[PDB]
């Protein structure tokens, strides 16, 4: 049993909610929440430039000595990191970004480096600004991850899409 409220059941193990992953985060204060990152750790939009942001930019700070002492990540790799005020860790998980011509078959991928949490908060990978199908990023993640994932979907309209179109 955790304290995960509202989320709507999806399969054995994975979980949906129309919400603010910070506000989640906040309440909750997960082992793990996953940021939705790119290889350079630069958090400018979307869920890394708001985690970020609610970490008052102590999030890029480590972010920037761990890509200085290690380089940047694989596309459809991850890295854990502090969670700062929001998570004991956050799992920087990053998907393709299609609006960067990345391939999205490397989005399953992703979605293997949840698999080595057993519960976790988590934004839809590869979704808003990253420019995929999001119908397509849920799948693969129902399909992949075995862990307990709870998924924070901010926009009210893509939320209501997904659970109305979900098989
Ligand atoms: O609408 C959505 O779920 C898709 C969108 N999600 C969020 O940006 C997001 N999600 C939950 N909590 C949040 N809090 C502030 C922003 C935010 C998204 C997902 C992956 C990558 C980029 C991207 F834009």
């Amino acid at each position: 049993v955790n304290s995960f409220s509202g989320y709507l059941k999806l399969t054995d193990n994975v979980y949906i909610k129309n919400a603010d992953i910070v506000e989640e985060a906040k309440k909750v204060k997960p082992t793990v929440v996953v940021n939705a990152a790119n290889v350079y750790l630069k958090h400018g939009g979307g869920v890394a430039g708001a985690l970020n942001k609610a970490t008052n930019n102590a999030m890029q700070v480590e972010s920037d000595d761990y890509i200085a002492t290690n380089g940047p990540l694989k596309v459809g790799g991850s890295c854990v990191l502090s969670g700062h005020n929001l998570a004991k860790h956050c799992l920087h998980v990053v998907g393709p970004n299609v609006n960067k011509g990345e391939d999205i078959q490397l989005l399953k991928s992703a979605y293997e480096n949840f698999n080595q949490h057993e519960v976790l908060l988590a934004p839809l990978l590869s979704a808003g600004i990253f420019g995929a199908d999001p119908i397509h990023s849920l799948r693969v993640c129902v399909d992949t991850v075995r862990t307990n994932v709870y998924l924070a979907v901010f926009d009210k309209n893509l939320y209501d899409k997904l659970v109305s179109s979900f098989l």
